[PDB]
DNA sequence: GTTGGATGGTAGC
DNA sequence: ACGCTACCATCCAACC
């Protein structure tokens, strides 16, 4: 079995590179009005002629500045982004039907049937990345081996314009060689968790036993890293599926006033039961932000679709349990709809 | 105590 | 990403 990952370079500015080339060769940084930094944004993607200077994905704008303050600051436009992409998944149709979208700018492919081995499988990369560049004039990079997971890491070794293929024998050799922390699904928090415990190496996982890695890590993820570590790991490319859709929506000032709070909530809901287009949710969540940055959570499943109304209604009383149950001010309201029929 | 689903949260992306 | 998925401990209703 093989697979192919494919993961767009800096998709943001890329694109925003492609809509106006006299970019190109200049810092472009996309910015976001994001979460901790609610005076100058953060960085969302940065071209490489911006991280060369480190100017990276997450920091705030505010420190962009003091690294590039001559290069160019757009507000970010994720609805043109995401036409793009989905021309983009729609040339990877055409290489397999087997296809995962896993985000914005990433899906897996099965090209099992398309080819014989990892020669002809670099070269339907070269092929892919050729195609999307002539198609669409975005560098991509290309991750390939016997599984999603080990494809991933191919993809970001070789980052940017780049590709890869992890043989069987460098998957043995990496499940020996390679940091824990840089497998899929292993953030900073986990890392952690396995650092401290012994754990830097897939194949340390194979030692420890069971129930105190389930015990500390979940059963999922030991599951998960086991599989891996055992040469085991075998998850099909399946079609994702939307499961919820939600809004979230920044206050002028923090409070706990229900009637001050209410517009706000009702245009999270208009805007999210607009996005649903066409379907119907049976789940509702109110999410609170809270002054000190926290989240709250206030849901409820009905055997029924919500009409927009129920909406409303439900919400109101969602936030009232959160403002009950809960003695913080609310800085951010929001709500999500899932469970769809 | 078990089973299925629901809840409010964690973690990663 | 102020958006989303998967997961988890716990809760809940109902129970031969
Ligand atoms: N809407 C939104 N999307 C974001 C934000 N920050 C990052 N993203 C998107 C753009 C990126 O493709 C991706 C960031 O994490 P990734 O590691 O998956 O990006 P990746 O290394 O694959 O390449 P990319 O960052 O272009 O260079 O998510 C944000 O604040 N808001
Ligand atoms: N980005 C984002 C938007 C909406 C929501 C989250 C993230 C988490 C959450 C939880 C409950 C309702 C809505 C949201
Ligand atoms: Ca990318
Ligand atoms: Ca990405
Ligand atoms: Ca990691």
């Amino acid at each position: 079995g093989i697979v192919l990952f494919v993961d767009f370079d800096y998709f943001y500015a890329q694109v925003e590179e492609v809509l106006n080339p006299s970019l190109k060769g200049k810092p472009v940084v996309v910015c976001v009005f994001s979460g901790r930094f609610e005076d100058s944004g953060a960085v969302a993607t940065a071209n490489y002629e911006a991280r060369k200077f480190g100017v990276k994905a997450g920091i705030p704008i505010v420190e962009a500045k003091k690294i590039l303050p001559n290069a160019v600051y757009l507000p970010m436009r994720k609805e043109v982004y995401q036409q793009v992409s989905s021309r983009i998944m729609n040339l990877l149709r055409e290489y397999s039907e087997k296809i995962e979208i896993a985000s914005i700018d990433e899906a897996y492919l099965d090209i099992s049937d398309k080819v014989r081995d990892y020669r002809e499988a670099y070269n339907l990369g070269l092929e892919i990345k050729n195609k999307i560049l002539e198609k669409e004039k975005i560098t991509v990079t290309v991750g390939i081996s016997k599984n999603k997971v080990f494809a991933k890491i191919a993809a970001d070794m070789a980052k940017p314009n780049g590709i890869k293929v992890i043989d069987d024998e460098e998957v043995k050799r990496l499940i020996r060689e390679l940091d824990i922390a840089d497998v899929p699904g292993i953030g900073n928090i986990t890392a952690e968790k396995l650092k401290k415990l012994g754990i830097n190496k897939l194949v340390d996982t194979l030692s420890i036993e069971f129930d105190k890695l389930k015990g500390m890590i979940g059963e999922a993820k030991a599951k998960y890293l086991i599989s891996l570590a055992r040469d085991e790991y075998n998850e099909p490319i399946r079609t994702r599926v939307r499961k919820s859709i939600g809004r979230i929506v920044t206050m002028k000032r923090n409070s706990r006033n229900l009637e001050e709070i209410k517009p706000y909530l009702f245009r999270a809901i208009e805007e999210s039961y607009y996005k649903l287009d066409k379907r119907i949710p049976k789940a509702i969540h109110v999410v609170a932000v809270t002054e000190d940055l926290d989240i709250v959570s206030r849901g409820r499943t009905f055997p029924h679709g919500i009409s927009k109304e129920t909406a409303y209604s439900e919400s109101v009383k969602l936030l009232q349990k959160i403002l009950e149950e809960d003695e913080r001010k609310i800085r951010r309201i929001g709500v999500r709809f899932s469970k769809f029929i």
